[PDB]
């Protein structure tokens, strides 16, 4: 049976990550606040229509209940002051753990801080520490409690495997350095062929180290260059599904699968996958 | 790759060969049961420009991705699926496939076909282990050379067992002299998708043939499924249990309704695009 041996299912906020295919629930994490999401009415101020982002939130959460596959929320920020609103927001709407998403170390580390500040330090997984991470991230990190990090296998050489592992090797200090004992491991897919390699790396991470590992790559259908603009904007639906999925089909852990908004197509997909491997 | 796939050419569309190298085969059914633009099945009368706008909906997303677009021609009458033939021909010149699970209907598709020159484009779906001689005589008394062969089996989460069922299929296929057969690997019910997948792994390693399945039932039978999530919700469940078999390297997909089209072309496009990169590598293989 499809199984790797001596995998790490770490719980983080009394949700459970990681573990073999079928048998341990993929865990799915929606995005919102994403860069131009709708809902969201001045991305600097943070100013945000809260009766839909809510919906959203507690959409992805009845999906959850009903499959068994956790749902948690990546709250992106682009700026520091729209992210203090948004984890203050998403901490009232739900107990679970979610991420902190931000490509700016700037903000990343202020959404660490503001965790210090009203009290959210263990119910946050910082999104991401890459071997491009500053000093001043680890050191944030390291003066928290914060435990769990998504750990972005960051690399240009978009179609090795290797060059992933190598880019997890070089977090992993850091990670010691940071206190963080509850790694989630982004394989890293940045267009259509890193699709293969980032699903093997994942394969090769779970067999070296046993840690969660997943990716997200709507990235990969959004930047695909000619593809909308031939088969259309609908098409990118089924697309981005299964760029989600193949590397679920594949064993991985978990899916960071873009917009909140398409929790109704991965939930149902990834409950039929994993339900083929637990049967 | 290995360099032992047999790339078939049925009707100039290539199906199968190395994982990677060569676009997956999509192909949609037309006039299945209670198809909402059949009027009577048992006529075969049905409303003429839906059924070509669909079947040209698919070419059109064939003629996009590169994926090869079949029509997959479900009678439920032998005079249905005379004039369900003449209407596809007339519209398409790629091959089709002839699909009813009554012996005779099949039977009456290959004799039209040969009655107008259509066997070098027929695709016979399917011959099992179940198959009737009258079956294997009627295609040994044509020149058709493609068929489906289901590896069907009471054992739905045993490989093994299709690949047994493939194997009591062989000699069939000699008598009938079919050249070129497509190994539907069958899905059951969605824990069947993991053994219908080792299956055609196992059947591509040892045999050339190219390989497939579809799974539209594995979703309807799903007890409880649309109970708890919606009806919309089986569009994605049917999407992954028609496409993880693609994922693990096979060659085709009998992908259901002709309608779905537009939702399983661009998923299959994404996998066979990715794969292209690796086509010929080691670690396509591995992964």
């Amino acid at each position: 049976m499809f199984r790797f041996g001596n995998q790490k299912a770490f719980e983080i906020g009394k949700v459970n990550i990681g573990g073999e295919p079928g048998d341990n629930p993929t865990v799915l994490i929606g995005s919102i606040f994403y860069g131009k999401h709708k809902i969201v009415e001045d991305e600097k101020k943070g100013i945000f229509d809260k009766e839909k982002a809510e919906k959203l939130i507690k959409e992805q959460e009845e999906l959850s209940d009903k499959t068994g596959n956790p749902g948690l929320v990546d709250v992106v920020g682009m700026s520091e002051e729209a992210i203090r609103g948004y984890m203050e927001f998403v901490a009232d709407v739900t107990d679970k753990p979610f991420l902190v998403d931000s490509a700016i170390a700037d903000i990343k580390i202020a959404a660490v801080e503001y965790a210090k500040e009203v009290g959210l330090e263990k119910r946050i997984i910082y999104n991401s520490i890459s071997p491009e991470s500053k000093d001043k991230e680890i050191e944030a990190l390291k003066n928290s409690n914060i435990e769990a990090a998504v750990v972005l296998a960051y690399t240009f050489n978009v179609t090795s495997s290797k060059a992933r592992i190598d880019a997890l090797e070089k977090v992993l200090p850091k990670l010691e350095e940071a206190g963080i004992t509850k790694p989630l491991i982004d394989t890293f897919v940045m267009d259509v062929p890193s699709l293969p390699a980032a699903a093997k790396a994942a394969m090769e991470i779970k067999k070296k180290y046993g840690f969660p590992c997943g990716s997200g790559a709507h990235n990969a259908i959004a930047s695909w260059k000619g593809f909308k603009n031939m088969l259309g904007k609908e098409a990118e639906k089924p697309a981005v599904l299964m760029a989600n999925t193949l590397q679920i089909v594949l064993g991985s852990d978990f899916v960071l699968y873009g917009p909140i908004e398409d929790s109704k197509l991965v939930f149902p997909a990834v409950f039929t996958i994993d339900t083929a491997y637990r049967y």
